[PDB]
């Protein structure tokens, strides 16, 4: 069918955790989305001690927005490069066939924009990432990542073939940083990006990150950013990692169904405790809250959430089941 | 059904890597299953070379026990942590839905004790541990940490619905230890566990284990407590690593039926060589041995193996099988 | 059936990337298929700095070369260990079953040879591996592993039971590298193979590869070396590691079919981006190119890719499909 012909329906984004408007159940035939995003080269605090980086972002924000399809619609992005920027950057989808997922198409340098268009032929979450040839992990670890969802036009079906329906979604993105160190182990600073960069690839070879974060710093989703829920409520977490492993886990709770490695056309895994999205992965869990109160959603590599920054909660509201658990005796010398 | 109208039975656990006692398929409708584990935090010498740890142990070895229920049984367990140690502690549980696993509910100080009670709503192999607020990694890398079987009350079937039914079963814990290195590369010790804490920290924080061992020690599964199996007979080898991934890999064997991330609802992977257990799993493994002699069962990155005691043995008793394997010229100059 | 009853036919194997000849649906019955491998203990350049490693080789190459045979075939391999090496070598397949995979029957000092039979009982991609008692990860880390591929007698089939036909295969080993480094962060060089052992097994335990690399040596396959397809053609990429998990993505492609963890018995993992092959496995994927252009293929641990080696490319012919991807509005100033 001749694009043209198509409607075309432009999207307005969100910022993570958040997920912006769209119907699981596609309720048009094929369309052109239109997204539009930014790039912004910024300063961020991402830690507790007040440690500052340069981050490299899709829309100020780490990670990047989630984008929504459906199967077998085109995605065209108008991607924006300021020339309050510094650098040359581009961006790679996962969902995408051809040019390197889009980037051999989409180098912009600071004061230019261009237009992407690809057909999302294959349902599931994927990463999108930025790629210029020859710094790619450095732009990556900066923070320039993010996912898109493509869900089946009938949306998300069980093991079995039945539907899934979520109430809520949230998207957490995982950043490995590199942030590098002198020989008595403090951070350093740098006064322009060049004057970084071999720093930064030394501290990238060390392949252990000195922070591990969702949406950006320690602690962004907890307190008055904490996740909600109530009891008997539908949540879908869609979880990306655009260079390292990691093994989620709801401390509380379950991954119901797991797509580990995020493609929908396979049967979810049930009933998992944690679950393995391999670097440059998006994976999603889908979980009913079953009990009141506070849960943290965390990398269980324990040290990797408790210390280095990879632990989120949710506050869930409702009536307490002591059929499910209960305080038999509570904690008492005698 | 009113809680107090069930049947009531009390195990008795056993030292790793034994198993207590229990029915694949359940003999009986749902019951509440009791059980007592005591706290003891103890010295323990985990390498060749005498260096000497302090331990955070359930029931006094690393792992703890292994617990056995079948699904929709309530666990009910007595928790007590002695006057003669020395730090707060409790317990969650991966199998429970509530609380934290039980962890809110479950703060025990020494001198006190506690009984929880959940409903193991969901079939599988789970991984317990301690994780009390702020001090959640150096617990668990500490050794305080084992494992729970959820059985289906139908007991296990592969992956077209057929029964699968053990002749024995191992429990094989995997514990990750960061032992505080100073610049020479030489451990230290500590007069306190507060005195240590900020260096067990730092340890952890490199993410670089010292020593990864099965039961507790190099060489534990070896010598006079290899594993033992017979030509012809089904084992279950039930494997967890409460931290960080593991790949285990039995040398000579296969993983015939394997639930990687250990759920019973999915079916399982066939002829596996080595499968991946997520930091915050157990996972299981069912082999039909047909070969006698020696075999190693190792995490497969062998320096971890090898050098750093990720290894156990077992022994095979039986006849040589030439037809699936011979030597055909036995190594020779000529 | 008597074995000597059995036709016998030779295979004469071929250098990776590439694979010998043979029929992906079993024009025989059962057969004794004949190997010969000798072993090369041969300097190796592995990077673009010229650094040079005393590597171990089955037939000469990083990896070893892929042998291919059907299921219930048996596998019979004369291995030769000339005089001109120094060291103790053997062969562990992780298709076969008993002795250690074959490592306790086919121990070979410089001057000897041995041949095995083993009868490959299940179908799947399997790593192979040198492991002499007490120096098991020095082997396998200096380049002493491959694959064996044990097709169904019936082909390759997809998750609903209907063929796969794959139009060309290749075969990618991955190796982690762990070259000795003095306090100033520079390569050692050592004398001889005794006198480089404390150093190698301390350059082992820090758990950190210095090199990671596909086909032997950064760059490797990539340039006059790169490989190849055209639009239209389907593909399986065989891929392998030993020691450490990797996590491969076809940038600007996808997996449509994936054994992440080798095994064909299993149903396929569909519209992969990314898979986790666990250290000590073979995975295979399986992609009909639907773009030309060139594309990477790479471990997405970004860093290990694009900084430490792990990055191939392929080059494809044929014609651009706009409307699966198009510039709508290419990179310019307005
Ligand atoms: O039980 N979650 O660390
Ligand atoms: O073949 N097991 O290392
Ligand atoms: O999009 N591949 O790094
Ligand atoms: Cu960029
Ligand atoms: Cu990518
Ligand atoms: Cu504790
Ligand atoms: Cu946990
Ligand atoms: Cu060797
Ligand atoms: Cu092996």
């Amino acid at each position: 069918v001749d694009i043209s012909t198509l409607p075309r329906v432009k999207v307005d984004l969100v910022k993570p955790p958040f997920v912006h408007a769209h119907d699981q159940v596609a309720k048009t035939g094929p369309r052109v989305v239109e997204f539009t995003m930014t790039i912004e080269e910024k300063k961020l605090v991402i830690d507790r001690e007040g440690t500052e980086i340069h981050a490299m972002t899709f829309n100020g924000s780490v990670p990047g927005p989630l984008m929504v399809v459906h199967e077998n619609d085109y995605v065209e992005l108008r991607l924006i490069n300021p020339d309050t920027n510094t650098l040359l950057h581009n961006i790679d989808f996962h969902a995408a066939t051809g040019a390197l997922g889009g980037g051999a198409l989409t180098q912009v340098n600071p004061g230019e924009e261009t237009t992407l268009r690809f057909k999302a032929t294959k349902p599931g979450v994927f990463v999108y990432h930025c790629a210029p040839e020859g710094m790619v992990p450095w732009h990556v670890t900066s923070g320039m990542n993010g996912a898109i969802m493509v869900l089946p036009r009938d949306g998300l079906k069980d093991e079995k073939g039945q539907p899934l329906t979520y109430d809520k979604i949230y998207y957490v993105g995982e950043q490995d940083f590199y942030v590098p160190k002198d020989e008595a182990g403090n951070y350093k600073k740098y006064e322009t990006p060049g004057e970084a960069y071999e720093d930064a690839v030394k501290a990238m070879r060390t392949l252990t990150p000195t922070h591990i974060v969702f949406n950006g710093a320690v602690g962004a989703l907890t307190g008055d950013h904490a996740l909600t829920a109530a009891v008997g409520e539908r949540v879908l977490v869609v979880h990306s990692q655009a260079n390292r492993d990691t093994r989620p886990h709801l401390i509380g709770g379950h991954g119901d169904y797991v797509w580990a490695t995020g493609k929908f056309r396979n049967p979810p895994d049930l009933d998992q405790e944690t679950w393995l999205i391999p670097g440059g992965t998006a994976g999603a869990a889908f979980y009913t809250f079953r009990q009141p109160g506070v849960y943290a959603y965390v990398n269980h590599n324990l040290i990797e959430a408790f210390e280095l920054g990879a632990a989120g909660h949710f506050k869930v509201t409702g009536e307490w089941n002591d059929d499910l658990m209960t305080s038999v005796v509570k904690p008492a010398s005698m």
